[PDB]
């Protein structure tokens, strides 16, 4: 039903902008606008995260139509937020397709320019739409809280994804350069799990898995003052560190040229023979057809099996942790979820 | 003065809360040193009219004792108004394409920093606002309604901007076509002579520039003060006036200032919507519209001093002149029927102020 109600959130906050002081002929083309804005870039995913909250709120609470409007609010508030981290990361990494179609920034009618302007409106109508729908929540401030703190350490993830090999990390910033460009170039003292998982648990586990959960919990009148939310927080951690190790398995089986730091990469760097890590050196990060294959011969090379033996042991973790909160309603939905990851 | 020296705290209250979070210290270090500079290089340099606006208005809105405490949560929400303006250049910059900014390189431009930072760098300055705002104002009754003005003035600019960038672009031209989502080739930018006019530029104006730069201010300075009242609709207006002031005056600048006093270099290649372009364009002769729509939004030199030699047939700097004189006035008149002296005070020093600052 979640997805019945998407049409609702959308044209609230589409009617708030067509409240401004503005002609009517021009309200007519932000209209036009943005309902596309929204519709091309929250429609068409696995929608896990919105799910997420509603699954938690329904087995917390054992509801009435106004509820349901508040907690699909939030659900859908996390499939805005997404498409903004979307949108903003296609434009960052310079992708060419998400979810099947052309990355929004592409588009002739788009361009860079208007996608940088939409990632802060999507953003920004998240807030707008838990202000419509839970105003005079007690949640409330939680709630929005909750939103902020999550993005903060999204935006820390992403920058260290995008700057960890970088010159700058490598042992003062130059403001005075920009003409020479700095080569993309793998650094070997990066390359280790303890990086990774700080670089996993800030861009994935806190908007994934953390936000979608605590909003459920929030909602259905879990203070926040309780143990069970610190036990969450572990939880979502490893359950973000399993997402994100599948989706660099998922892969490869635009990293490689991007010069990402991927579970592959350090798998792979742990494993080898000297002679090959000079070899990954030399080939990583580069745009070469050549190179890439290099890259993907040794991923062959040192065996893909390593995932599976991974994605095992990580699962019984969660498990294990899962077991531990005490809680009937959440530990089904987190074994449900579990379940249910790669698929949607 | 002492709004500038109370920088530091803020910046280092907010640094703070980064270096909370679950990293390696190695990692920790270059996170802070990378976001100290952030802070430094895009929050300082500019005229701080904004800020200034909220410390003076909390003042003045009523003669009272205020304590350092309460000066405090002021100078953080004045700030906060520094940062909006900080993340709105960065934004500004990568989506123009900009080259100077407060007499230095832009800083997508640094090779260090890239498009790909700068984007995810306005996401941190924007959102650092609302940490420090829970920071400093999280047990204040007015707490949810400062961050919701800043939220909803953002979404008003946010809006001004797309207007700004979007105004002559195809989809406005050709409202009958959807946007072709299998179309991943733009055409030459041209002018579309139906957008030229003033009642256009004003919805763009007032959307990008009012609601930010002047309503945000007096709002944080009154609702801090404890003040839901009439007035607040009185200073909405005064705001629209103050803002197309404040944006006529900076298109003037664009064509006409010097960019080693201004600190940057664009409208006519960049193919904006401008005051002297519609000044220009309902007193020229028909054979210098057709020029115009040939010439503008086209980088070439040869084709922006078209443009620019037409501004200078046309004494737009005159134009300018005479309308500054006569908004000045409009917005006395409007100031004056506030029927609040504190504030009266206030916006006369700040319209007195505008352009040089202090
Ligand atoms: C929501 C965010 C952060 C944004 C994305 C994109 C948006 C809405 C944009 C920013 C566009 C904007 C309003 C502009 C820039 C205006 C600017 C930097 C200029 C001039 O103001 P002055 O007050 O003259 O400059 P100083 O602050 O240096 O004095
Ligand atoms: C604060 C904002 C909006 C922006 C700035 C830039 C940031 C922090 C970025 C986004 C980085 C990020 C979290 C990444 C992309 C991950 C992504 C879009 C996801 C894959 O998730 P799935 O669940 O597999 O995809 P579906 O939603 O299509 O199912
Ligand atoms: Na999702």
């Amino acid at each position: 039903f979640f997805r019945n109600m998407y049409d609702k959130y959308r044209d609230a906050f589409l009617s708030h902008l067509n409240e401004y002081s503005l002609e009517e002929e021009i309200k007519e083309h932000i209209s036009k606008y943005y309902k596309l804005l929204f519709d091309y870039n929250c429609l068409g995913g696995k929608n896990n995260r919105g799910i997420l909250v509603i699954l938690i709120y329904e087995y917390v609470k054992n509801i009435n139509s106004s509820e349901w409007e508040k907690a699909a609010c939030l659900a859908w508030c996390i499939e805005i937020l997404q498409a903004a981290f979307l949108v903003a990361d296609d434009i960052m990494d310079k992708g060419e397709m998400r979810r099947n179609k052309y990355c929004w920034y592409l588009l002739k009618d788009v361009e860079t320019k208007n996608a940088v302007n939409d990632v802060l409106l999507l953003y920004n109508s998240i807030y707008k739409l838990i202000e419509i729908y839970l105003r005079n929540e007690s949640c409330y401030v939680d709630v929005i809280a909750t939103f902020r703190d999550a993005t903060l350490k999204t935006i820390i993830g992403q920058h260290l994804d995008t700057n960890i090999f970088s010159d700058k990390y490598s042992d003062e910033i130059d403001v005075n350069n920009i003409n020479v460009p700095e080569q993309p170039v793998i650094d070997i003292n990066m390359i280790n799990f303890g990086v990774y998982k700080n670089i996993v648990i800030h861009k994935t586990a806190y908007y994934s898995f953390f936000l979608p959960i605590v909003c459920g919990m929030l909602l259905a009148g879990i203070a926040v003052d309780n143990l069970i939310y610190k036990k969450i927080e572990d939880i979502s951690m490893l359950m973000g560190e399993y997402f994100q190790i599948h989706d660099d398995y998922l892969d490869i089986f635009s990293d490689i040229q991007n010069n990402k730091l991927t579970w592959p990469l350090i798998k792979t760097f742990e494993l080898c023979s000297e002679p090959d890590k000079i070899k990954i050196v030399k080939n990583y990060g580069k745009n070469n057809l050549a190179c890439v294959k290099v890259i993907d011969s040794l991923y062959e090379q040192y065996k893909r099996k390593h995932y599976e033996s991974y994605e095992k042991a990580q699962k019984a973790k969660i498990l294990s942790a899962i077991n531990e909160l005490h809680h009937e309603g959440i530990e089904y939905v987190l074994k449900y979820l579990l379940e249910i990851l790669f698929t949607g």
